[PDB]
């Protein structure tokens, strides 16, 4: 305020209150939500009769406003009945927009989805969207894609369309595929349908369904029919110490879930850390000065990449897509000192930089690239008495504007745990059988902790997802097979995998 | 966070948004407050029939609560009628329940006083009391009082006391005194009423009423404690004839009969004077560190304990909170500014400095409000060497030590006065250009004076005691002294009496 000659404190002034807020909004908390004492309206889902705010509907969900508002002859009874939703989903419904905490069920979930959009709301349908997102399997891929373009959702008909561009092969037998629209089938096949799943046959199976007339479209169909070359999934590099060797072995995933060989890479100097980027390893390791060697499935041959500066062992590799990089967060010494200096590699250009430092310096933690922001969890910290103490950080490191967010928030335990993102999710495994299946979104953890009778000993368990079913490695085992397990995250069942025959599982080693 | 195996993030969830503060909250008061729609239940005051809604009625009143809440044939007509108010003030607390903008006047302020406290609206009745406190003259000192004892307000009775007392032999002649309760005139009597005003003449206009009355012979007169009056306003000023400092002490009356006071003196030169009870603290001389305190009629210059680090036109004010005479800011003569505070005690003679400021600040006026200490005005200095006027307002805690600057600046910078005046600031500039300062409502107010009057450009010095503002003129050219009254409700600068004061020249005045 600068001036008024009008407002004369001992005449006449004007009162300007800035608790108008604190009193009146956050004030109606108790009347409207938590105990309901007004009520307006009277909407009849089926045979009840809810009791809701004309009010708190019309903030959230425009459509709830578009009825209430246009006051019309049909406005003069103050039941309003509905017809499109059930009486056990409408339930669930007034429980989000009222208090904001809706258990989300199984077979219930489609349901909330439909009736999300219509009703607009802009929250559960961003929610609900993530949940078809992380539950699509090979049988499943169809009608969901037809579910996200009739409400024009692109981030579910995106997700959901690497699940039949993937898996196309068995598709091709399956009487949903026959009755797929021309329109549908040009984005599934120009995505880059991998060579493995026949592609160019499905399209030949798929004409001779109405040859009469679709014989017109065949011609386009294979126009646009870009295949992309198979990549190797897991590169399981086997760190033997008997033989001063590194079998940096390909595993590669056939169609009905079994592993097999494609590759005995090796390699003399010793191995610090290792990493994956799209189809390639990006070792690190040697003698000083730091070196790195690149590898490739067909190539079998190591190549040379620009010398690593500040060399440090013990590193956190993280490799993204959505960033042709290769950081190299965290990390000590060798002079046992906790250093925290993140680099940013390309791959394009062989030449290295550097970009803003950790706020905590860790050591030997997992690496996580969810999204795209660099996740570290775990590793060691020493606190005061120059000791290394196993802590338990999730530092939440960027790519884009470069800055350390530490979560307010601790692990369940702590450790040298080894990450594998899975969707949307973060599986973390401890020193130990404690799975957990950590969340960035919602900072929760739900530890699918599996039954402790393959407990014998305290090996650690190592963790690669591949095709879209995580596969919890096992190191050495005591003469016999390795569990090479098959963890099913939906029904955490446990289902032991064979079809590996090598002799590096012997001896501990590093995964990607 | 955690969980337990009933959350299976594939089938199964518990999805929980902390973010039900900005589509609940937010799209609440815009379709409450500022759009105002779906009114189900209308009021229906006198003449006229307002449309209110249910859920802002009962969130910031309660008795407005408690009777919608009741449906005991209370809120099923919808028709529901309100009484003993008027509708003029009504329409007033619709625009405060809703967006929360009010424009308190005096033709309606103590009707709007009785109905914000039935319908027990809380914030509403810190400022309509915070009014009366503040405009209470002597021919309403009596209809504020019994107004205050009866809704208990604490804030508004110790206030309508203090300026109910000292004005006792004016309210003597008045009708309104001699129908006193018994109560009331206790209070107000044994809270020390001025000698001058002759507090036994009060008890006496009882006993010469002519009973039931004049049973009351030695009670409210053991109560009774006269202290001579001792707040009035310090001149500080040199005559043109000599060097010699005077400290000519004067005191204001309400039958304007100004009677000459003792005039004191001093030798040395002065730097800084503070106010604190009926005494004079005078720091400066040859040495900055000299502290001189004066007295009314003890003349005594008894010198304390020397300043540990010296400052020069530093400012002096006076918390009686903590009896402290805090020197804030201040000037070194090393080619820097000093930051720090030292506060003299009386009985226990500390230097003890406590944290510094937050923005540098130096020959500038302070103000003390109920502990607070304000710093407003003065001058900073840059690496740049420009003098650049500083516009920004310091406050001193008094509870927390936060000293923090506001979100705002003055309408003007430079060498200023600041002088309390009730609950508000006063604020004097080089001209006619009076700004009223107040902290709680964080605003400002000047009166767009014409520069008619100030001819030539001169310091201008307030000193406000009594309920009435003083403003004197420095530097006249050799002319009839300027003493003018800033009576506050409307400008009515009227010259006093014209006592021979002398002084071509003014230093400081402090009251």
């Amino acid at each position: 305020p600068g001036a008024s000659m009008d407002e004369n404190y001992f005449v006449n002034y004007t009162f300007k209150d800035r608790s108008h807020s604190g009193r009146v909004a956050q004030g109606i908390m108790k009347l409207c939500l938590e105990e309901e004492l007004f009520a307006d309206v009277t909407i009849s889902v089926e045979g009840r009769e809810f009791q809701l705010h004309r009010l708190v509907l019309s903030a959230q969900s425009c459509f709830f406003r578009s009825m209430f508002t246009s006051n019309l002859k049909e406005a003069h009874n103050r039941v309003i009945v509905l017809q499109d939703v059930s009486e056990s989903v409408f339930q669930l419904l007034v429980d989000y927009i009222y208090h904001g905490t809706v258990k989300l069920r199984a077979e219930e979930l489609q349901e909330i989805y439909e009736v999300s959009d219509m009703y607009q709301l802009t929250s559960l349908f961003e929610e609900c969207s993530r949940f078809l997102a992380r539950t699509v399997q090979v049988g499943n891929c169809l009608q969901v894609m037809w579910l996200a373009d009739r409400h024009s959702d692109p981030e579910l008909y995106t997700a959901a369309k690497h699940c039949a561009k993937t898996h196309l092969a068995q598709l091709q037998n399956t009487e949903e595929f026959l009755h797929l629209p021309h329109r549908l089938l040009t984005d599934i096949i120009s995505d880059g349908v991998p060579c493995s799943q026949n592609p160019t046959e499905a399209i030949e199976a798929w004409i001779n369904f109405n040859k009469e007339e679709r014989e017109a479209f065949a011609e386009s169909l294979r126009t646009s029919l870009k295949e992309i070359g198979e990549n190797v999934h897991i590169y399981l590099i086997g760190k033997e110490s008997s033989r001063t060797h590194s079998l940096a072995v390909s595993l590669h995933c056939a169609e009905d879930d079994s592993i097999s060989v494609s590759g005995q890479n090796s390699l003399c100097h010793q191995i610090t850390a290792a990493c994956k980027h799209g189809g390639d390893l990006y070792v690190v390791g040697g003698s000083i000065p730091r070196r790195m060697w690149k590898c490739n499935n067909a190539t079998v041959d190591w190549e040379w990449c620009a010398p690593l500066p500040r060399d440090r062992l013990q590193h956190t590799l993280v490799s993204v897509p959505g960033k042709d990089a290769i950081y190299s967060l965290g990390g000590k010494t060798l002079q046992d000192t906790l250093s925290n200096a993140v680099i940013y590699y390309r791959v394009g250009d062989n030449v290295w930089t550097e970009t803003t430092q950790l706020e905590v310096a860790v050591s030997g933690a997992a690496g996580a690239n969810l999204n795209g922001i660099i996740y570290l969890l775990g590793g060691e910290e020493n606190d005061l008495d120059f000791f290394t103490k196993p802590s338990r950080l999730i530092q939440c490191f960027d790519t884009e504007t470069d800055k350390c967010h530490v979560k307010p928030y601790v692990l369940p335990f702590a450790g040298r745990m080894h990450a594998a993102v899975h969707k949307d999710l973060v599986f973390i495994v401890a020193e130990g059988d404690s799975l957990v299946c950590y969340n960035p979104l919602l900072d929760s953890f739900t530890r699918l902790c599996l039954p402790e009778a393959w407990s014998s000993a305290p090996s650690l368990w190592k963790i690669a997802s591949c095709n879209g079913s995580i596969y919890v490695f096992r190191d050495r085992y005591k003469k016999g097979d390795a569990n090479t397990y098959k963890l099913d995250p939906a029904t955490s069942a446990v289902t032991v995998t064979r079809g590996i025959k090598v002799l590096l599982t012997n001896l501990q080693f590093v995964l990607a």
